[PDB]
């Protein structure tokens, strides 16, 4: 939701540094399309929210992701379509979705690189973050980086102070390091925007069940 802080950069060049596995989601219902965004973390994994895997209505081929997508028909890695779905068994808004490749036999995680996973031991209230994605009060498929700080941390919770909007589902959280440590999910109006801190719980869930996802 939009807030006092409301700080957002356009990225251009998306195939650049960490922002390459920053991912447009479209799920294609019969009655009506359905945007949000997600981060690619495996060969053939991507992370996002259990709200926007419940848009396709039990079927996953109805979800195509877009990785790096700059601009409305403007995918430079084309777009690959999900196979399976596996939900978090915890109460955090997460879920993990896999992809079958693509028409040039090529992998989600191949024609980009994973992101890195942080292991939170630094992490603190009061630290600079970023959410990165793609809102639905820009121009559509455009990337944007918006900036703030931590202001709540308490079991698989946090909260910030930047700025989001419907779209912004499942972006991934970057520390300065510029390592995952967490999903947005959304926020409650002039109070606060929340993601799901991936702390030991969610870490074990991960692993269990992602072969080679990578942790700093
Ligand atoms: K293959």
């Amino acid at each position: 939701v939009i807030l006092p802080n409301n700080d957002r950069h356009q990225i251009t060049d998306t195939t650049n540094g960490h922002y390459a596995p920053v991912t447009y989601i479209q799920v294609e219902a019969p009655t009506g399309t359905f945007i949000a965004s997600g981060v690619v973390v495996g060969k053939d994994t991507l992370l996002t929210n259990k709200h926007v895997v419940d848009a396709t209505h039990g079927d996953p081929h109805a979800l195509k992701a877009f990785p790096s997508a700059i601009n409305q028909d403007n995918y430079p890695n084309g777009g690959f379509t999900a196979e399976q779905i596996t939900k978090y068994s915890g109460e955090g808004d997460l879920a993990i979705v896999k992809f079958s490749p693509n028409e040039q036999n090529k992998h989600i995680g191949e024609v980009v690189k994973p992101a890195t996973m942080s292991n939170n031991a630094e992490t603190q209230t009061n630290q600079n973050i970023t959410v990165t994605g793609y809102p639905g009060d820009k121009p559509v498929a455009t990337m944007w980086e918006s900036k703030g700080k931590i202001t709540y941390l308490k079991g698989e919770a946090m909260q910030y102070d930047l700025s989001t909007t419907g779209g912004n589902s499942g972006s991934p959280v970057f520390n300065e390091k510029n390592e995952v440590i967490g999903i947005h999910w959304g926020g409650v109006p002039n109070e606060f925007n929340g993601a799901v801190f991936i702390n030991e719980n969610v870490r074990n869930f991960l692993k269990q069940n992602i072969e080679d996802i990578n942790f700093a």
